[PDB]
């Protein structure tokens, strides 16, 4: 479930994408040939969040952003992929917002619909040993075999 009595105005800034496990095999290796720097969440003109990931692919940065629409609960949201022809829920399920924050994301509609994936972020770039360990605590309760988990590859290529 959302976190309870979730304030987003605490949840936005600079976040670091620590890890992240799903069910595609595909989307796990594709994230971890990339190197993470920074993401960071923004009001959105929708009441929402843009969330905006920098990241290192082939060597060349790369900027991409998802807008996160308010869907359910605060910290609920919606995000629409053309792409992918497909919508996936994404909520941020536990937070203390001044440490970390684990996001799980389901696709709801579209070929999409059966992909899930668990997201660490933290607000340093290596996160703290409790934190890594929330965040497989996490994965673990959801159905995420070990072999699923992966800590991500970052850089400071690509900041400022
Ligand atoms: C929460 C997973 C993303 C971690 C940050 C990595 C995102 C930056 C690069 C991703 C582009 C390549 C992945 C293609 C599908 C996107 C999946 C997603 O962003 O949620
Ligand atoms: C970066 C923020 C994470 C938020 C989660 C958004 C979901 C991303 C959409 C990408 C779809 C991944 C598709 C691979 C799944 C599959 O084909 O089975």
């Amino acid at each position: 479930s959302v976190q309870p009595n979730f304030q987003q105005d605490k949840f936005l800034g600079r976040w670091f994408s620590a890890g992240l496990a799903s069910n595609s095999s595909w989307l796990r290796e594709k994230k971890a040939a990339l190197s993470m720097a920074k993401s960071v969440v923004a009001p959105a003109t929708d009441g929402g969040l843009n969330l905006t990931s920098t990241f290192l692919r082939k060597n060349q940065c790369e900027t991409r952003t998802m807008l996160l629409q308010p869907a359910g609960s605060l910290g609920s949201y919606s995000y629409r992929s053309p792409h992918w022809g497909s919508t996936y829920s994404v909520s941020v399920v536990e937070t203390d917002y001044d440490q970390y924050a684990l996001l799980y994301s389901q696709g709801s509609k579209g070929p999409g619909e059966d992909f899930r994936m668990a997201t660490l972020y933290s607000r340093t770039q290596t996160p703290r040993a409790e934190l890594k360990e929330k965040f497989t605590a996490f994965c673990k309760a959801q159905g995420f075999t070990e072999d699923t988990i992966v800590f991500l590859p970052q850089t400071d290529k690509c900041m400022t």
